[PDB]
């Protein structure tokens, strides 16, 4: 059947990739995403079904042997290079060595850690990720803490609240998975500080992946600025940090940081003057809300990045129409977003249903259109990024 | 080095390529060794960002199962063809973003396909869920009950300590479900057949292999008309009865009568119910004395590994009170290799949260000398881990 020759065109794409990586030759990220899609893909078509119920329940247990070893630091405990024995392990960690040993056999099975003769273990490329507690091993930690329990309570939530598309701030699932429905998950994470900095720090890790800086042409605001020597440039509306700012003013010179606008919060702008360098070149920085006007007329760009799936169409609306209302004639929003294809891939499904457990979504082309088109806004362009479905969706006043 | 591996791989997929486009079977060990490598290419290939999306997925597919099955979802759908999502939200009465959404994830995972912009169908994949099956209730099962356990784990060493845990009381799955005072079974006892969930899918991680294939039983045969009121084989927590229907069909002049079929009263019921020719059905607890005397062969399948070392001793050690000088107890248990393999290691740790384990040749050689038994040998399957440990009074 049609089985068959999916397998023949991944084999073709194994030997091209054979030969590649034999004269050392790049792979572009399209090609990389490509294989691994494949991979993937194959693996599911071999196995039958009692393997495939197997294999996920193994991940299971896997992330749990994971969780575990980061939380009790054995990962730390084992050289990054070399071997040390099960008993010593134990010894450095102060914990049974029957548990360290059952743990460690998940991730000897699955490739993640090398068992060295009968009662040795040692790193693998797979698992020094987790050898420290740094942006990725603080993505684990919340998906199993944050996430995975309100996987779980799905059902009795759907039953509770209905069978719809969940949205809002109160009542998420994540919230009535903790038995506290009626607090907003900031509240519940603002009771715990370590909670917390593991989510910052693994939030973090997500803000760096696709840089605005180097693939958008900046060219014609540099026009802009010096027809208007007083017009603010840049907007970055929920910026978080100030880092995008820096960087399109570092590789755009004509553009002066200090004409452009950060907007956040107050609290996390509180923490942005805390710790920059008073001496140094700045943006403005600004304290501001998503549901009321946007305070900066007239600017040349607006960014909105990794904001609009954190809410409903009917609010994205509203946030959008502030943007619009305050932009000129000339002005540009760049909507920064993962864009679902339909059928949409797999990490971005599956990062779908985890916005879901705290009120988001993901999108498609289409519904970010009707959105924007609600909003007196229409898509001009998409620019999309190698090896994903992360894009900057530019729109402009109808 | 790196690069050969994927040439490997490749020609696996094309060994299998033509098999499939014929309705070819292919050896197993090659289906082995392309799930195998499979597996591996995705470890060399992958990100380390990405190899952490492949795992948070698993927990977002098995909840998109577990939502559509319960919603009837898989019953909506159409055997063969296609169906528009908003007929199958229309059938169902759910929000059809909301089915769309939870689809996408199987369908981006082949459990389900999508046709066009709209359309989803059934696959090979998805039609085990439709239905009530061992499969499908083994996955319920896994999101149920074993889920929940493996989340708590973190905490439940933060309370009990971080040490193996062992023992019927204070298991991990009885504190998940906020009742550490409670064991699993009376927890299983809630409902009828939350029990009758878990009975049923337990024939999804029945790897069965026959055992009468595996063991000579003739020499049991030659006992049975040396010795007219003997009892012969003794099935320890057989549950079912299949295992000494399969012994005896096979073995000729080993009747069924002579043997006893021994699991719980409420267990023994259900057969009894359900059966009509047949062996003597006894209620028992084996964690109490052997009341059937001198057989020639006990047999104690898939029990072993439910419980702690010590706990086994007690069950082992009543089993060889019982047995004569020439009787031989069969352990039909999983005997793990140092290290384990994949199915061996997950089961272990699935097995740890209600206070068992899988234990090697050597664990259980311990357990079984504290019983008053030596191992006189192992018969393996080939192509897995599951053994029959033949052992004998000290
Ligand atoms: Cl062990």
């Amino acid at each position: 059947p049609a089985v068959a020759d999916q397998l023949d065109s991944l084999a073709a794409l194994l030997t091209s990739r054979a030969q590649a990586v034999r004269n050392g030759a790049a792979v572009p990220p399209q090609q990389h995403v490509q294989l691994v899609k494949g991979l993937k893909d194959a693996a599911g078509l071999v196995n039958e079904a009692r393997e495939d119920l197997g294999d996920l329940m193994m991940s299971f247990v896997q992330v749990t042997a994971l969780r575990l070893l980061i939380k009790w630091k054995v990962f730390e405990a084992i050289p990054l290079e070399g071997t040390i024995s099960y008993a010593d392990v134990a010894a450095r960690v102060g914990i049974d060595v029957n548990l360290i040993t059952r743990l460690s056999w998940v991730l000897v099975a699955t490739g993640v850690l090398k068992q060295d003769g009968s009662d040795k273990i040692q790193h693998t490329a797979r698992s020094r990720p987790y050898a420290s507690r740094n942006p990725l091993s603080a993505m684990m930690i919340i998906g199993f803490d944050e996430y995975l329990p309100a996987l779980l309570a799905m059902p009795g939530y759907f039953d509770t609240y209905g069978k719809k598309e969940p949205f809002g701030e109160k009542h998420t699932v994540k919230a009535f998975s903790e038995g506290n429905p009626e607090l907003t998950v900031n509240q519940i994470l603002a009771s715990s500080p370590e909670r917390l900095g593991n989510m910052t720090l693994a939030m973090a890790a997500m803000e760096n992946m696709y840089p605005l800086s180097g693939v958008y042409d900046f060219s014609w605001v540099a026009a802009k600025a010096a027809s208007d020597s007083n017009r603010p440039l840049i907007v970055d509306v929920g910026g978080a940090k100030g880092h995008t700012l820096q960087a399109i003013c570092k590789d755009t010179p004509a553009l002066p940081i200090e004409r452009c606008v950060l907007e956040d919060l107050p609290r996390v702008i509180q923490v942005v003057k805390d710790t920059s360098d008073a001496g140094a070149q700045a943006p403005q920085l600004l304290g501001m809300d998503f549901n009321q006007e946007q305070p900066v007329k007239g600017a040349v760009v607006y960014l909105i990045r990794r904001c609009l799936h954190d809410y409903s169409d009917e609010q994205c609306v509203r946030i959008l129409g502030h943007l619009a209302a305050a932009m000129a004639a000339d002005s540009v929003l760049l909507i920064g977003e993962t864009v679902l294809t339909n059928p949409p891939s797999r990490p971005t499904a599956m990062m779908d249903i985890l916005l879901a457990t705290i009120g988001g979504k993901e999108r498609t082309i289409d519904a970010f259109g009707a959105v924007v088109g609600r909003a007196g806004l229409r898509i001009k362009g998409v620019c999309k990024q190698e090896g994903g479905d992360f894009s900057y969706i530019e729109c402009v006043k109808a």
